[PDB]
């Protein structure tokens, strides 16, 4: 009551927005909103802390985030540790959190029933935490985890180096995620108790005053209110400063430097770098919004467009970026071809000619007015979040904005201010760049070591000549400002239900030539649709040559499309197009608006475009190396490779494309594209902001644009053949082994062949899999410490299905095979074992997650795209097939495990993939393993064989 | 010496080559005798001619020597039985057959080596004292009816009765010789002629050991085989019959100038040009129509087909002397019609009218003479070992005609040059003297007049004088020139020594990315010859109907441009077959090893550098959308045949589909499918004869080179290289799939029990069980119950999986000879639960024999070996293996398999059946209970049959 230091004005929202909301502080400092939703199916709650890595004891690197994994072990009012994880997994609910520079967030969502019981619990580590001494190993284990996860990824790598090269004494050059080494042998070594340390930065750090809380609920905004005093005005405030960072990292000296860095993928990349002051406070304005939508601009003119013209680039990322309160950079990233990689020089030249251009035509009052209309728009008419993501994303906004903006803080900009345009744009000059050459070509050049990621580079000064040749740059006739964007919606009607609207996607039409799947959206009414074709020629895949052929036409149609499409891009207006083993996808998504001009621009382009020989040598030489970049994927990603590459009836290895990329010739390509549209099948979804009528106009002008164009005729029935799936003999097991050269960890995936889908075999396996979940990442991942990935679930491929395993470690793919299979018994034990009430409480977790509603149009398009795809049209399957769950009992289950997957099953179909580690060689009782079959040639495996049918659609 | 021998005749001419050992003699009843003494065969066989046909026939029964033929063979007084000869000949693996002809009814039979006197002797009293069973008269005349059906849909043999309606009626030669139900009962019945009575009339008049020819195969010594001759053949009655004559041709001045517009069955443009002609017979060893046959029906450059192909009305050429009877003979230039030639009928005749104005002018050649003669002689020297059975009929015949020293020689040895013999045809070449007949559906519905005995349409028209004249001042065509040298006649008859590394079997010689080389040197025929096969794998052959219309027309086309240069090549001995199939393309060149790699060196060029005309392109592609059409013409059992491989196999394209994706066939599309299709392949050969493993290597090599050079081919990946999966049918399963043929007013049917996948044991067990079933199916379904005129029964193998099928044709539903051969089955479960353990011993031992029966001819060994090759089985010691194998069998396993998958209540029962309806079909009795029979699961749509399907795994190879 008097806990209330203010409440908040109105909550600026969208007019589409139904849900209602609230602002206060509390008496301690805590800042809050409330959200009160009906109708929501989960409630949700979050807590942000505005302390983070940055504030990491000099001694104790990873310090916050090891406080983020050790504050929710067990509190006065609810001491065990698995009290808060335990309530949330009984209720439908989860819970996470993340670790920041400036900000610890902690976050969760349950039933909406139980909003209550989850925030009490929730409450309590903010009150009376224990930190429970027991679990301290275990964490320094997942925080060394998600460390040693991030050391051979490019891009995390290129984050620490970047804070490696600055001012070392700033707290920017920090090691932020920490390890083994940091949290545990360091302060053992130098004598830090942990613990103690942990206590005392929990302690001078967690205070009320910087921290920012957000419930959502089903509970009105009063009953909301109650609540969230009840919890949380007893959190102390302490009056802790909040952390400023105002030097900025890099100084003069840390200026005019060079950077030569060696990749572990084979990337060429180049990163412009700008030190800026922070701009934050600019907001309303957001200069660095307008000249980052300049010099990150797509359309013609543009940087990007001449850089690529020069055959220097394909890509282009600019604009401002985060650094902390006080400092921040202002960025030109591009990607570069073999001859931009000799002409770096010459890029960077060519970016000065651009912002010199922008200085020359100075700041542009109707540029700024088209981003503050796109912004209201994309702020109006935006997709209803999932409550989760909802409320952890707010609970850090919190600490930047006054209440009443929280939710229109990164969608409205107000005032024009061209002298603070001017005033960044004075910033971006040569005398203050930072440039990084990311290349394969610096390998035994570097004599630099980063020492957290182990990342090799050299660093040089940029010569006064390279310099002064930057700042005295002729201006560049090829950069033009951009167009007015004529893709900006202005028609937002939502057309009336239709009096035969149906609940699903209705077959609308059924020709040779095309069948058409439609739903006029009945939830979301927001002025958007969502179109889905699916283009069959036995052309995409027939061999190696021809599937290579697909994806460089696509390619280069989406490379020609570019400047036309980004403005489209701009206003909410998007698409995707990519090849698949049975031929082209196209989806186009967004404002209905201007829908049919792009998406007839598409077919037009598809069927009469232009290939330029020089954008085919570059985009052919780029696929060659994404191709070979593989081998650097993940053991894991290659065990799952693998595993499909088997079982799939027709699969091209990426051997056989890199080895026909080769015999790719620009006049090979020309005679493939009319070969390929020659015949075709159409099959499509068009679900949204669309009347029947409209749906049939759009499929009637894709078929009429191709047949025009490319002179298309239907395939046959019989043409149109889907693959297979392997049919494994009962009681076989057979192993596909291979070996990582990058990762010195294994990769594995087993899979329990099971039988073709149908509403009981997939329910026993549905079951069965919600039944072991919980339990394979409580055994294999935290009591056994396997490694990073545990992964346990259906395998659902070409109408069949099994049980899958899926494990990243660092210990041979022949031990995991035996805890698995350890596993499996301990679970057959269980099942016996467990009580009615948690065989039930199993059905009914699974039944919530079955029938759980998406949120927006893209997440339902989704579903029906699913069962279109898969040609079941099972559109109702959520409904019949938690209907038949519920009558399943315990005998069922046991029944089935003992048929399909025990030890000893009598229709067990075991496959497996071991991917073994880079260096590698080639508790529970384990039972006794047979000896496998070694499989040495994928396609006498294959030959050996029988092939499963496909499976009957629903009609 | 022996008195029942009137003279015995001296050397028999034969090949030097020729191992087995002859005799020629005369009986002295008249009996002209040829003894064929074979240590080496594994069938006896004898034939005997009667030089007495259907030109004898009385007017009141038409079709009395062929009746006669089915009536003589049906019970003796040595072996009243009337299914005697027919069970000996099945009980020690026998055959027989016979026929008749204008002139002659040819009785033949081949048994096993060690039962040539039982079989002889069943056959000898049939010349002594035959029966003709009362009992048989009814299914003999159904039998003759039969037949003569069957040939009423067959478009040559209305052809060939027209042109004997056409003629002098007077004439023998204008008879109906088959005979049917009409003139062996119908008529007889309603004029009170006595068939029988007739029959015996007939028999007692012409059957005279003075017109009868002997010829007898055996193991047994030309002494031993004069014995049984004479002991069997000298009681033969002669009743001093005089040979029939016919001198006056039945072509006279009122049946010449004539036209002829007849309407087919099948959619074929046809043209007919016949000139009545002296018999020439007796000429043989100079023979004047085989030379002027030769130039007319000639094909090389400076052709009478190249320039009708040249003018687009043509495609193919037939030009030759055709036989009549004793007195007369015919002269025919034959020629298939494109749309352009139908309407140009006039010029085309006056181009074979300046073409034989051209060989007028220039006369004789002896060079031409020579080359007939010197080609002759090499074919006689080097001919395949013949089948015993069809090598003693062919005897029987020639002893008629020819000495008994040249009855070897008689159809291959020219000696004298008769120039004067040569123009003497010629000049009865002329436009006065032709017969003209055009087949076209054009003129449906166009003629006045019906020949009665098979109902075929047409019009005569008497050819206008003006038009005669035309032809007779048919000004000269330089376009017409003679065959030059033939290059390709075989000079190098060396058969090279057997390697120190020669093998029994084929090896792989070669195993690369590119090619699969199997390579066996031949060490059991030792002839100057060697068949060379190639299997060239593409996945851009069938990947869709217009890749399978366009690998289709690719290889006419280049057969049709290779034609005039391997024209000259097929008459020196050496031939080619191209074809394109469900994964790419077969090539098999065969003949004479000599100038063998020059033809495959030329092929393999022409296939890589290939110019196609747009003029024969339009031609060829009109012909194979005719082509496509004509399959509804077809028969009923075919059309079965056909839906169950579209039906059983992964991918298979229709004819439908075929013909739909033709009209988008254009010429720049064909051009750019060629380098397509050479672009990536694999090459799987067999290279087997008169050739060393170093000669195979550098064939396989120039194959290889000439395509890389000129086609830019690379190989294809293994995983590329996949083979079509059959469909696994469902346990206790039964499909049916309908259909209707819209021509023939006959039921089709194939049922198929699918069995599993191929191995030593599965094979066995269903070779046995259609072993046993073999015999009885024929004598049930055929023989008794009438079924139809097709009853086939045996194991079906395709794509690594078989089973048992039946193939039945009938004027009966297809539900009822399911329900026959359902019976059918449970009598033969009965019949193996009865047989003797000594019955069984002899169905193993009799299916032993065949499997392991060695192969007589080069080709026959190559066919065995390249069937192991095309199924990707290489199990090339197969026989050996499967016969030990076959030989461990007890009546217990047959019963047992038979049990589990093929009885009507078997778990493992895989039943799929193909309907074929008659044009006018919809949909006790002492005989055999037909088992309750299951609702069969009714196809209406092919793909979804089998997307819904498991496909079987393919065969693991030997090697
Ligand atoms: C997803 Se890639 C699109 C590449 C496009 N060429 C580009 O540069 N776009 C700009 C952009 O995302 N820049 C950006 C984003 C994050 C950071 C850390 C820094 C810069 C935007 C232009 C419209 C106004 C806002 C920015
Ligand atoms: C088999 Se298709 C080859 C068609 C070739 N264009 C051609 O006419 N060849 C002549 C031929 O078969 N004519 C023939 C055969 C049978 C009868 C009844 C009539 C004529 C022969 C040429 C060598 C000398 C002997 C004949
Ligand atoms: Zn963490
Ligand atoms: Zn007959």
């Amino acid at each position: 009551n008097p806990a209330i230091k203010r409440i908040g004005n109105h909550i600026t929202k969208s007019p589409e927005d139904k849900r209602e909301y609230r602002g206060l502080e509390l008496a301690n400092g805590i800042k809050v909103l409330l959200i009160s939703d009906p109708t929501t199916d989960k409630s949700s709650a979050a807590l942000d802390v505005h302390i983070g890595s940055l504030s990491d004891p000099p001694n104790i690197a990873g310090l916050s985030h090891f406080l983020q994994h050790m504050l929710f072990l067990g509190t006065k009012k609810y001491p065990k540790e698995n009290e808060y994880s335990q309530f949330l997994s009984e209720h439908a609910g989860s819970s996470n959190a993340f670790t920041s520079g400036e900000h610890t967030n902690y976050y969760f969502d349950v039933s909406h029933e139980h909003l209550e019981g989850a925030l009490d619990r929730f409450a309590q580590f903010f009150l009376s935490p224990l930190f429970d001494e027991s679990a301290k190993d275990r964490e320094v284990n997942a925080v060394d985890s998600e460390h040693e996860k991030n050391v051979m990824n490019d891009a995390w790598r290129l984050f620490q180096l970047e804070k490696a090269t600055g001012n070392p004494k700033h707290p920017f050059s920090k090691f932020g995620t920490g390890n083994k080494y940091t949290l545990e042998t360091r302060p053992n070594q130098e004598g830090i108790d942990v613990r103690q340390e942990l206590l005392k930065f929990h302690s001078a750090y967690y205070s009320s005053n910087l921290m920012a809380v957000v419930v959502l609920g089903r509970e009105s905004l009063d009953d909301l209110t109650n609540l969230v005093v009840k919890l949380f005005s007893e959190v102390e405030n302490k009056n802790v400063p909040l952390p400023e960072f105002p030097e900025h990292p890099f100084q003069e000296e840390h200026l005019k430097q060079l950077y030569k860095i060696v990749p572990i993928k084979d990337i060429r990349n180049l990163y412009v770098t700008f030190p800026i002051p922070d701009l934050q406070k600019y907001y309303k304005s957001n200069p660095g919004h307008y000249l980052g939508h300049l010099i990150g601009h797509e359309g013609p003119g543009s940087l990007l467009s001449e850089l690529k013209s020069k055959g220097w680039v394909n890509t282009l990322v600019g604009g401002q970026k985060e650094g902390a309160r006080g400092f921040m950079f202002f960025i030109i990233n591009v990607d570069l071809t073999e001859e931009g990689l000799l002409h770096v020089e010459d890029i960077i030249l060519h970016m000065f000619q651009y912002i010199q251009k922008l200085r020359a035509e100075g700041p542009q009052e109707w540029v700024f007015q088209e981003l503050k209309d796109l912004n209201a728009v994309a702020f109006r008419f935006k997709d209803k979040e999932r409550p989760r993501g909802y409320t952890s994303k707010i609970a850090g906004i919190l600490h930047y904005y006054p209440l009443e903006e929280v939710l229109t803080a990164e969608y409205l900009l107000e005032e024009f201010r061209p002298d603070l345009i001017e005033m960044v744009l004075d910033k971006l000059r040569p005398e203050n760049v930072r440039v990084a050459i990311v290349s394969k070509s610096f390998e035994g050049k570097t004599d630099r070591t980063e020492e957290w990621y182990g990342t090799q580079y050299k660093q040089e000064a940029i010569p006064d000549e390279v310099i002064k040749k930057w700042q005295n740059a002729d201006l560049n006739g090829k950069f033009k400002l951009p167009t007015k964007n004529e893709f900006i919606p202005t028609n937002f009607e939502i057309l009336p239900l239709e009096k035969e609207a149906t609940p699903y996607p209705a077959l609308i039409k059924d020709t040779a030539m095309s069948k058409l799947w439609f739903k006029q959206d009945d939830k979301f009414f927001l002025p958007k649709a969502n179109l889905n074709f699916e283009f069959f020629s036995p052309f995409a895949y027939v061999d190696p040559l021809h599937s290579n052929m697909a994806y460089l036409y696509l390619e280069l149609l989406k490379d020609s499309l570019n400047e036309y499409a980004y403005a489209a891009e701009l206003a909410g207006l998007s698409y995707d197009l990519q090849n698949t083993i049975y031929g082209m996808y196209l989806s186009v998504k967004g404002y209905n608006d201007k829908q049919p001009i792009l998406l007839k621009k598409i077919i037009e382009k598809m069927a009469t475009f232009e290939i330029d020989e020089k954008r085919f040598e570059i985009i052919k030489e780029a696929y060659m190396r994404s191709l070979n970049n593989f081998r650097a994927e993940q053991p894991h990603q290659h065990a799952m490779y693998y595993l499909r590459l088997l079982m799939t009836e027709v699969a091209w290895t990426k051997d056989e494309l890199k080895e026909a990329l080769d015999d790719v010739t620009l006049p090979r390509l020309k005679a493939f594209i009319p070969q390929l549209l020659s015949r075709l099948h159409i099959e499509a979804l068009l679900h949204g902001n669309i009347t029947k009528q409209a749906a049939l106009g759009i499929m009637q002008m894709v078929e009429d644009t191709l047949i025009e164009h490319a002179h298309t005729k239907p395939l046959l029935p019989s043409q149109l053949v889907r693959y297979r799936e392997v049919q494994l003999p009962d009681r076989g097991w057979f192993v596909y082994q291979q070996r990582n050269e990058v990762h010195n960890n294994s990769g594995i995936e087993i899979y329990y062949q099971t039988d073709m889908q149908s509403t009981s075999e997939n329910m026993f396996l549905e079951l069965f899999a919600q039944i072991i979940s919980e339990p394979a990442f409580n055994t294999l991942r935290t009591k056994e410490q396997l490694g990073y990935i545990v992964f346990s679930g259906p395998r659902r491929a070409n109408g069949i299905q099994g049980l899958r395993f899926i494990i990243q470690s660092e210990k041979p793919p022949h031990y995991l095979e035996s805890r698995v299979e350890a596993f499996l018994i301990t679970m057959e034990k269980s099942i016996e074992d467990m009580t009615e009430e948690a065989f039930q409480k199993h059905i009914q977790a699974l039944a919530i997650r079955r029938l759980d509603k998406p949120k927006k149009l893209s997440a339902e398009s989704a579903k029906y795209w699913g069962e279109i795809i898969s040609q079941q049209y099972n559109f109702d399957r959520d409904n019949t097939e938690v209907a038949y769950l519920k009558t399943l009992t315990k005998e069922d289950i046991i029944k089935f495990y003992k048929e399909m997957l025990a030890v000893d099953a009598p229709r067990r179909h075991k496959v497996s993939v071991h991917v073994l580690a880079r260096e590698m060689d080639s508790l529970s009782q384990a039972p006794a393993l047979p000896q496998p079959e070694v499989i040495q040639n994928m396609t006498e495996f294959k030959r050996g064989l029988p092939l499963f049918p496909l499976v009957k659609p629903h009609i």
